[PDB]
């Protein structure tokens, strides 16, 4: 039965020995999120926070919770130009924001830089996921800094964190719930880092939030899915495995230069982002999808 | 093709980018085993070594290889009294030793202590696997010390080592290829710790060694099977994962008292082995399968 009210439980979490009815699961989820924020000093009460929202279940749920917790949550969605997929992804995110009166920023990849993720993959040589992730992290950071946000919230859940940890162990040759802000670098927090993917999904469905069910025709996100399958196989027979795994690592145990192209932090002369888009533009000219006297002019960092 | 002779390959190891014909796989396996022994100073050339052999594919293969490498390999088999299973397991081991002129020692659990693993589990309260493993490690060590062996070789393979490592990470609340000998403690080496289970099986089949195909009605060895499934799932799509996993850990980063009952090393007053068998005898008396004036008299340690 529901541990709080004694009525019929709607959600059962063996890993925590906890069973809750719909109304108290939603409340538990929201309170536990704030418990995570407070424990790790992720946010200040009512602070402006840039929420990276893709239209999927986690970041839409995160946007909902942070709003309910009274944070000034502004969403940033990035249109990746991956066909009808990215189109629907934008619609869902827009619908969410509209029907809740939340501020939503959009960066359209194709409109800003001329190429979506598909063409970007062909032109950079990198796998689609490499160029895409690189663009996502840079743009989200850039928008945060340019719009005066101190902290960015992403919707990475426990399955995601444990998959990353697992992958690093099996494949070094191929990031913590809180990353502190530095000059040119906004802070990044993961308030959902201890919720399982199943648990975040449960919140989303019970809250009635409509998200983009379908997933990208991913390329090397097929790796994370492999890691998740392996971890969940164990989790199925041994609840709390992912939590034990991630907690165990967490509770146990470099020079940055300004990019001479855009100004943002990097370890080299020019950052991987500018280096990628330069080569993409360069190869587009040789092909020639771009005018010869065109230059990639990245938005230089304040102040 | 076979990387050594150019003829048809019989064994393909994607993880190592290596393909070999039957005759050269057998040779590669044997040479690599010696490479492991030498690298880690596991054995001295021609040294007497106690090989723990269960009749399964790994330890029978290990016994074969160590013999071929000119080591004086004496096998110790422990009869666990698990029905017809343990019976066949003993036969296979005996057959191997006979048809190769190898010295084989046998400890029959029921004959030595009065109870096989099944009854031992009911009487100790511990799961079958707990009492069984405890008995196996103690007896193998005891026989080694009592018979003047410096080093014991076990047939643990890469799948086994990586499963253990994985399990510890997911479940702390539930051991290296070489353990140095100490007073009352023989050395333990795992010369097969880098061969995958599939690779050790391949050696066994190509060498024509007959082993006990069936496995114990295991209890909590069902855990290792779960760990192996998870790891092999990744290995299937990403060769060298288990090796990367295990190597990565290995290449990165207490007071012992004499048991007042048997003399062997322990952290407490009496060791877990004596403590287990005492309680088993004690509870047998209360049941009463043993005479009241009977005492468990463990073989006290030399010198
Ligand atoms: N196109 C995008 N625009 C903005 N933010 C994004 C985008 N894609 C991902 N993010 C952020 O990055 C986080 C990780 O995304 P992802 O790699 O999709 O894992 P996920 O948990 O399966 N996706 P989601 O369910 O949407 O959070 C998401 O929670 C978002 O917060
Ligand atoms: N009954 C036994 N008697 C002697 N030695 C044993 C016995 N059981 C296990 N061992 C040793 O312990 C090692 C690990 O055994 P186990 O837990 O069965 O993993 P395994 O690799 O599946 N078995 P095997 O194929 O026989 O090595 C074996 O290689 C043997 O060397
Ligand atoms: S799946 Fe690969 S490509 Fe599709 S969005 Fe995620 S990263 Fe970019
Ligand atoms: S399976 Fe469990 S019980 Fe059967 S032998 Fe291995 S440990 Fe002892
Ligand atoms: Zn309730
Ligand atoms: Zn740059
Ligand atoms: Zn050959
Ligand atoms: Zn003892």
């Amino acid at each position: 039965v529901c541990k709080v009210c004694g009525q019929k439980a709607q959600v059962e979490m063996r890993s925590r020995g906890l069973a809750l009815c719909r109304e108290h699961y939603l409340d538990w989820f929201v309170k536990e999120t704030e418990r995570a924020i407070r424990r790790h000093r992720m946010l200040l009460p009512g602070e402006r926070v840039l929420v990276a929202v893709s239209g999927g279940k986690d970041s839409l749920a995160l946007w909902d919770v942070l709003s309910r917790l009274g944070y000034q949550a502004v969403g940033l969605h990035i249109e990746l130009g991956i066909g009808e997929y990215s189109k629907r992804s934008l619609e869902v995110t827009q619908a969410f924001a509209r029907e809740r009166g939340l501020e939503l920023l959009v960066v359209d990849l194709k409109e800003a830089y001329g190429f979506g993720v598909p063409e970007l993959a062909r032109l950079s040589g990198r796998v689609a996921c490499s160029a895409c992730g690189l663009s996502k992290r840079y743009i989200i950071n850039q928008v945060a800094v340019e719009e005066g946000f101190r902290v960015v919230a992403t919707g990475h859940n426990l399955d995601d964190e444990a998959a990353v940890l697992f992958g690093n162990l099996l494949n070094p040759q191929e990031q913590g719930p809180v990353l502190p802000e530095k000059p040119g670098l906004a802070a990044r927090v993961k308030p959902f880092y201890r919720f399982s993917e199943r648990e975040v999904l449960s919140y989303t469905l019970l809250r009635g939030i409509r998200y983009l069910h379908e997933e990208c025709p991913n390329a090397k996100g097929a790796k994370s899915l492999l890691y998740k399958e392996a971890l969940n196989l164990v989790e199925r027979s041994m609840p709390g495995a992912k939590l034990r795994f991630l907690d165990g690592f967490l509770e146990k145990i470099v020079a940055l230069r300004e990019c001479e192209r855009c100004g943002y932090p990097t370890t080299g002369a020019v950052c991987a982002f500018c280096r990628m888009w330069d080569a993409v533009y360069r190869r587009a000219k040789k092909r020639k999808l771009l005018p010869e006297e065109v230059s990639f002019r990245p938005r230089v960092k304040p102040l």
